[PDB]
């Protein structure tokens, strides 16, 4: 990926990002508008497992298009599986995706509403060996998609909220240890599940969505931090990462499930 250029600018954001990653128009984009009324109740449907007990965090990263807490996939530890899927998923990092307004920024949308952000916690399928290889399959990963809303704040946000001033740039890293993701899940599991890709370029369908009806809180002054942070690299012309959000794509021939 060292040739990429895509971004979220006027001049190599969603639209243009067709050109070097046709699968873009694909049969299974992602993100989408969940329609609440046309997602039908699927029994089938067995309870959701996050087990984050044993969770290891290592180290936050701001890419250039997100900031990302990588943990450490090793071994099974922090792991989704039942609901929709069949296996065992193993946490390999989490990001946000933000707006430059309180009203917009996630990547999915609810009846057409969005909401200031929204958490991606990404999973992949330990039959294929590692995220490399999984990547490559339909079922290679899952994502646990949460909203966030702005009002009260997410206690459990703050250390990531904090560590954000020593990740400004792209490729700035920092050593970040014993985070609990459990801190930033909603009380409720109802979730929506469909089958997409991921919202970055490459854009591989190989994702199953889960994401929860019940979105987190998080203050003004918790999302004012993270669009303070940089797309540019240090010693390069200021530009604020907000809006790193992909808009919703055709659902095509695709049913969204609900769990509840
Ligand atoms: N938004 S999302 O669909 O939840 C998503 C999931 C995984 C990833 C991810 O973990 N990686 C690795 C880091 C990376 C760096 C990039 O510059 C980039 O363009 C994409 C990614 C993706 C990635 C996924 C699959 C293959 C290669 C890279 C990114 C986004
Ligand atoms: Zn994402």
């Amino acid at each position: 990926g060292m040739s990429h250029h895509w971004g979220y600018g006027k001049h190599n954001g969603p639209e243009h990002w067709h050109k070097d990653f046709p699968i873009a128009k694909g049969e299974r984009q992602s993100p989408v508008d969940i329609d609440t009324h046309t997602a039908k109740y699927d029994p089938s449907l067995k309870p959701l497992s996050v087990s984050y007990d044993q969770a290891t965090s290592l180290r936050i990263l701001n890419n250039g298009h997100a900031f990302n807490v990588e943990f450490d996939d090793s071994q099974d530890k922090a792991v989704l599986k039942g609901g929709p899927l069949d296996g065992t998923y193993r946490l390999i990092q989490f990001h946000f995706h933000w707006g430059s307004l309180d009203g917009q920024g996630s990547e999915h949308t609810v009846d057409k509403k969005k909401y200031a952000a929204e958490l991606h916690l990404v999973h992949w399928n330990t039959k294929y060996g590692d995220f490399g290889k999984a990547v490559q399959q339909p079922d290679g990963l899952a994502v646990l998609g949460i909203f966030l809303k702005v009002g009260s704040a997410k206690p459990g946000l703050q250390k990531v909220v904090d560590v954000l001033d020593s990740i400004k740039t792209k490729g700035k890293s920092a050593d970040f240890t014993n985070f609990d993701p459990r801190g930033l899940l909603p009380e409720s599991l109802d979730y929506w599940t469909y089958p997409g890709s991921l919202t970055t370029p490459p854009l591989l369908e190989c994702v199953t969505w889960i994401v929860l009806k019940e979105p987190i809180s998080v203050s003004s002054e918790q999302v004012l931090k993270f669009r303070k942070l940089n797309f540019n690299g240090e010693g390069e012309p200021e530009e604020l990462m907000v809006d790193n959000w992909r808009p919703a794509q055709p659902l095509k021939n695709r049913q969204i499930k609900a769990s509840f």
